[PDB]
RNA sequence: GGUAGUAUAACAAUAUCCGUGUUGUUAUAGUACC
C-alpha cells in the first residue's frame, strides 16, 4: 500500500449510516501542527479520531464507528 | 527577501447511496523555517 483508500471507510459510513451526526473536538495547535479530533454519533454511541488537519480526523473516527456499531445498528 | 506549513474561499475532475467524500488547479491571510 501507499495511496491508501480511505474512500471505502466514507462510503462504507455512508451506507450503514444514512443518517447520523459528525462533531469536532479540539483543534488547536502551535500554529502548523493543529490537532483535529472529530467524532461521530451514531445510535447514541460517539466514537472519537485525532488527525493532523480535517481529513483523517473525521475518517479515522468512520473506521472506528463503523466496526463498533455495526454491532447495534438498532 | 526566499522556502514551508495550517486555515478560509472559488473552480474542475474522480468516486458516490446525490447526502458526502477523495483528488487536482487557483486566490487571500496571521504565523513558522532559513
Amino acid at each position: 500500500p501507499g495511496p491508501v483508500l480511505p474512500k471505502n471507510a466514507l462510503m462504507q459510513l455512508n451506507e450503514i449510516k444514512p443518517g447520523l451526526q459528525y462533531m469536532l473536538l479540539s483543534q488547536t495547535g502551535p500554529v502548523h501542527a493543529p490537532l483535529f479530533v472529530m467524532s461521530v454519533e451514531v445510535n447514541g454511541q460517539v466514537f472519537e479520531g485525532s488527525g493532523p488537519t480535517k481529513k483523517k480526523a473525521k475518517l479515522h473516527a468512520a473506521e472506528k464507528a463503523l466496526r463498533s456499531f455495526v454491532q447495534f445498528p438498532n
